[PDB]
């Protein structure tokens, strides 16, 4: 665990383009726990194949709405506080 359980559990409201992303992989609500947002972001990453076998912990999100939302061309799945901060930029 890198992120406290209580923080993972908290209900959040995605801004519209993050909601678009979540809805494109089957999410059907306006509010989610951060853990739920992360689950659907993972579904999106795996669906769009934003990964590479040579660097298995890197999400390659350039030229993708996810990259626009997070403001980076790539990031490491191991850096959870950095991921949370990128999500917070996208919550109401
Ligand atoms: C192959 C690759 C690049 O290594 C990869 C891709 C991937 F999509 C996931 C992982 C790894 C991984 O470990 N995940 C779980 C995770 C990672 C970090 C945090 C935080 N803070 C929370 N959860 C991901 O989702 C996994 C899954 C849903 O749980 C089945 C679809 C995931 C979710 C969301 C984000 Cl933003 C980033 C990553």
């Amino acid at each position: 665990s890198q992120i406290p359980a209580s923080e993972q559990e908290t209900l959040v409201r995605p801004k519209p383009l993050l909601l678009k992303l979540l809805k494109s992989v089957g999410a059907q609500k306006d509010t989610y726990t951060m853990k739920e947002v992360l689950f659907y972001l993972g579904q999106y990453i795996m669906t769009k194949r934003l990964y590479d076998a040579a660097q298995q912990h890197i999400v390659y999100c350039s030229n993708d709405l996810l990259g626009d939302l997070f403001g980076v061309p790539s990031f490491s799945v191991k850096e959870h506080r950095k991921i949370y901060t990128m999500i917070y930029r996208n919550l109401v």
